[PDB]
């Protein structure tokens, strides 16, 4: 029976390049959502975003290489060399079958499929990048980091939608269990701030479109919400099997303890009232781990802002937790962050994690006004102090109706 | 223990519309390229594709829920409704919860994609069609089976470039074994013939260019191969838990009892010399299923027709197969079908599976003038039939490295 503990983390986010000034950003409640400059806005109903700021790559990346990359990839690579270099595991000849990635995105490549699509417009094919397919597709970031480290042992990349950082992170603790590698490099990166992604999913009347304050636009919960806020970056994991971790005196962050999953069966882009499948996932995590929904000290949202998607998890955490309903503390770190998509789970259990080591909790910004007949604690407005935390629950949910949960244990 | 076999098939490919009207085109060494037609391919030097012919989905799709599907979506959707058909399976309330799928695809909805963007090219954002998202992304096809079937187990979807037929149906065996399901539909689907595909696999010198004879273009370990040949299509297979199989009185076509991963860890975009993690792969999934090397009796090679991939298998086959390399038969169903990209490692695990079944395997066609040095039976123009063959394995390589390999087992 092998155990699956966390070793090294990476991150870039709208709050912070790092994972440790990102955590402090998100505990003081600070926005990273701004107005777009990056392209012209004016025909667009959202003008703003969760932008990282001030990227940097030109140490671990050759502008040279990195012309053969989408920014999600830049992003990727960067939080993936974050995490391996955190987790101070050597790779070696005897290692390096036994070490791989699953690593993913929802959109992967707008940008430089937007940039190639132009060229083909304007000039032909002939005006098509050689390096169009491996600049843009899914799988690039786990390519790109295996060489990098020379890893040979499993890859793979899950592409979920908004569910693809909970479940890349979930086949990668499976991977380690079932016995196929003793490390996986794990987690999402994305950046679809782009025209068609701004553009695409505000077609779809899914983006909140509160331009005047783009700070308190994203609002989980809130009965002036009015949909999702777009946010871009990053956020990787290694995860180790336990004898391993030790075996090398390994820094533990905390421990796998159970990944569900589950599907709606009900719509293409929206979850129904019910929230049964976002319920299934989390009954499924609870089992998977063998614990009860009374362990879990703390959810850490899928929570988008949307107005159908907040209700619908509000009730299945009702559901799951019942009477410890109100016990359990909920909040939505999208308030802050923006929804970094294929990364946002990935993120997001970085904070999972973070919350039971620091043993306080992020809150959800601009929860001035909760919908009615609620009785959960969404932690509104400021961080909160908790006790004897030793379980925490990542929720991811996406397009199609897939959902994910992954449960984190102390030490 | 929980076994996993095979209970139903689907597929759309070149060379049929239905799984045994496409074996037995692949038996008779029928080629299924021919000159593109939808777009003009004045300016590209690629003109050829295989093409899925008289694509039918009238009955299964309205034609407005068609309007909200790229192409490679309405190929998947079709391929899994004939495999769920074929399993004979009756999805119930207590059913539904341990019924997932796990379906990807390589590049996703190219074609929308190059629609969306053209019309924000054209008249501005307000012109993307608020399907843009959810018509293009891969994760889809999973999608909408789910809830065309009321599926509620777990969905996952593998975007793993040109392995992602093989991760999705490997993945999908590990979530029955594991327990989190009792039956998955698997597989891939891809539609990558169009200015983007083309233009961008031809941008990186990838491609065939013979357009004076596409039917001979794809000939994989030939002197005069000059790149792969794209294809069409889905596959997709109906993954169950043995007992549940037995259970219900169900058809078995075969059991799924190995499955590898590796990683290249090279370059991006070709192999190393060596083959050595198409090697690891297989060698991988020879250790999971518990055999060795002789006991296969074909392998349906990734084959595609490119100077340096097929060099690196063949190298790889002998490496693995070592003495026994002469006996095993091996053969590339690309040379007639193309390359299916994502559904590549679907459908050619399903050549797989009928080669059990039947005990025939199908031919290399265009193997006129093999590379020289290499004493391995390709199974050059003709099929072969075979005696007491037990095992066949299914090898799906990648760009970023990423490798898999399943192997098969008759009843
Ligand atoms: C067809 C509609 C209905 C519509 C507008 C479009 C877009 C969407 O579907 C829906 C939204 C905006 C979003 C529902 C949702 O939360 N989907 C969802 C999800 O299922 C999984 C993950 C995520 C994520 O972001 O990771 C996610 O957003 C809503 O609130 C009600 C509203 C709506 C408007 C007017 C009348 C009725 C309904
Ligand atoms: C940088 C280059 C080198 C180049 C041209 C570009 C494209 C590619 O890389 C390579 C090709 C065409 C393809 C190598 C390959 O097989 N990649 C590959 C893979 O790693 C995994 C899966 C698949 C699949 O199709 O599923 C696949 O194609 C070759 O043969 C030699 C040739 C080349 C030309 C001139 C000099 C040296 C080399």
């Amino acid at each position: 029976k092998r155990r699956v503990v966390v070793t090294g983390l990476g991150m870039l986010s709208p709050v912070g390049n790092t994972v440790e000034s990102t955590w402090k950003a998100l505990l003081a409640g600070q926005s990273g959502i701004s107005l777009i400059d990056h392209f012209d806005t004016s025909a667009y109903a959202t003008k703003f975003a969760g932008l990282v700021k001030d990227f940097n790559c030109e140490d671990i990346i050759s502008r040279k290489e990195q012309r053969k990359m989408d920014a999600f990839i830049q992003y990727g690579i960067v939080a993936g060399v974050q995490a391996m270099q955190d987790s101070g595991l050597e790779i070696t000849e005897e290692n390096a079958t036994r070490i791989g990635a699953a690593i993913g995105s929802g959109i992967g490549g707008l940008g430089l499929i937007e940039e190639n699509h132009t060229s083909l417009m304007n000039g032909g094919p002939r005006k098509i990048s050689p390096f169009f397919v491996p600049s843009t597709i899914v799988n690039m970031v786990a390519g790109h980091l295996t060489i990098m480290y020379g890893l040979r042992g499993p890859s793979i990349s899950i592409a979920t939608a908004q569910t693809s950082g909970v479940h890349n992170i979930g086949h990668a603790a499976r991977i380690i269990a079932y016995g196929d590698a003793d490390v996986m490099v794990a987690g999402g990166a994305e950046k679809a701030s782009t025209p068609l992604g701004v553009g695409g999913f505000g077609a779809a009347r899914a983006l909140s479109t509160r331009n005047d304050n783009p700070q308190a636009a994203s609002r989980p919960w809130d009965k002036e919400r009015d949909g999702f806020v777009l946010g871009d970056g990053a956020g990787m994991l290694v995860l180790e099997e336990y004898e391993h971790a030790k075996k090398r005196g390994a820094k533990i962050y905390a421990e796998l303890v159970g990944f569900g999953m589950s599907s709606d069966a009900y719509h293409m882009t929206s979850p129904p009232e019910n929230g049964a499948g976002a319920a299934l996932a989390m009954a499924n995590a609870l089992r998977d781990a063998g614990i009860e929904a009374s362990q879990i000290g703390y959810v850490n949202a899928h929570g988008t802002s949307t107005p159908a998607g907040d209700k619908a998890e509000a009730q299945a955490v009702k559901t799951i937790f019942g009477e410890a309903a109100s016990r359990v503390l909920v909040s939505s770190t999208k308030s802050m962050t923006g929804h970094l998509l294929g990364a946002a789970g990935a993120v997001e259990s970085i904070y999972s994690i973070l919350a039971l080591r620091d043993q306080a909790v992020p809150p959800t910004i601009n929860l001035d006004n909760p919908d009615e007949g609620c009785d959960l604690d969404f932690v509104p407005h400021e961080a909160r102090q908790v006790s004897g935390m030793e379980y925490t629950l990542c929720n991811s949910f996406g397009f199609g109706g897939t959902n994910g949960s992954l449960i984190f244990k102390k030490i």
